[PDB]
């Protein structure tokens, strides 16, 4: 008999597919495409399956926030044009890969706080630029978003990401 699209393991409102807080260790199969937002927070997904987000193509608000990723693949936001919010705060990323944010032209939000940023490492140079040319959208949670762009820091000595000087980094240190 006819059942509804939602993932099994989570909950669905008219706009929202709620998946937080049930220990996923992988992005649930058979998310809706005509849902405008997405929780995958506060699960211990430890990667993203390349093309997993391809088909949620009205997504505005996806949070990712406290899960155990290590990478982006570089084109697993790409469909993504009309997202506004984006939390990526509490997950292991050390770097975005070059151009991952390309045809993310629709934020207003994103929060990329509390996560080890190797800075380093060249690769951070990415994430450094894009930072200082979209300061105006990162954002940190403190009771209500508030714009931080220096929110985003290096592991270990706390600098901002967007402070970083190429010099400081090594392409051999990855």
């Amino acid at each position: 008999h006819h059942s509804a699209g939602c993932p099994s393991q989570c909950s669905c409102d008219q706009t929202l597919v709620n998946c937080q807080n049930i220990r996923l260790a992988s992005v649930p199969a058979g998310i809706p495409t005509d849902k405008q937002r997405l929780w995958l927070n506060n699960n211990q997904i430890t990667k993203l399956e390349p093309g997993v987000f391809d088909h949620l193509v009205n997504l505005q608000q996806l949070y990712f926030n406290s899960n155990k990723l290590t990478a982006i693949p570089t084109g697993v936001f790409d469909k993504l044009t009309q997202l506004t919010q984006l939390d990526l705060n509490d997950n292991h990323l050390k770097s975005i890969p070059r151009g991952a944010f390309d045809n993310l032209k629709s934020l207003t939000h994103i929060y990329l706080y509390n996560n080890p940023w190797d800075c380093e490492c060249r690769d951070i140079m990415y994430l450094r630029n894009w930072v200082a040319d979209h300061t105006s959208i990162v954002m940190r949670w403190d009771g209500k978003a508030v714009n931080d762009p220096d929110s985003a820091k290096c592991a270990g000595t706390n600098t901002p990401v967007r402070a970083v000087t190429e010099a400081s980094t090594s392409p051999s240190k990855c």
